[PDB]
């Protein structure tokens, strides 16, 4: 049956300010292609260097894949494709050998070029398997 890996977010660095003179709140939202499974962490007050200590506890069946991706909750209020921070994929593959590892640093970034590329950051995970 399908693996249970649990990907935990330390912390979060460079949190882009977004707005001049203003300040983010970041927070975690996961989600899973196949199993519908999202979840997510507390959100971070205005900082440029957040934290959750918090991991989830997703699956993975033979070719399946888990993507940690944070938001700004300030602008996912802002509307109008503001709210992104920095999503940080992993695949099949990339979970095992990151599952023994026990931590990765996935830089926070935009999707890909000329598609919103209002990013800065980075995050700091830990992979490890459940027993």
């Amino acid at each position: 049956g399908p693996v249970k890996l649990r990907l935990t977010v330390l912390c979060a660095k460079n949190l882009v300010k977004k707005d001049f003179f203003r300040l983010p709140d970041p927070f975690a939202k996961v989600v899973v292609d196949g199993s519908g499974q999202c979840h997510s962490t507390d959100t971070v007050k205005n900082t440029l260097d957040p934290k959750w200590n918090q991991h989830y506890d997703l699956y993975i069946g033979k070719s399946d894949s888990v993507t940690i991706s944070v938001w700004n909750h300030k602008k996912i209020h802002k509307k109008q494709g503001a709210g992104f921070l920095g999503c940080v994929r992993l695949l099949s593959n990339a979970i095992n050998r990151l599952k023994d590892t026990g931590y990765q640093r996935l830089d926070l970034c935009k999707l890909g070029p000329n598609d919103n590329d209002t990013v800065r950051g980075q995050i700091v995970v830990s992979l490890q398997s459940r027993d």
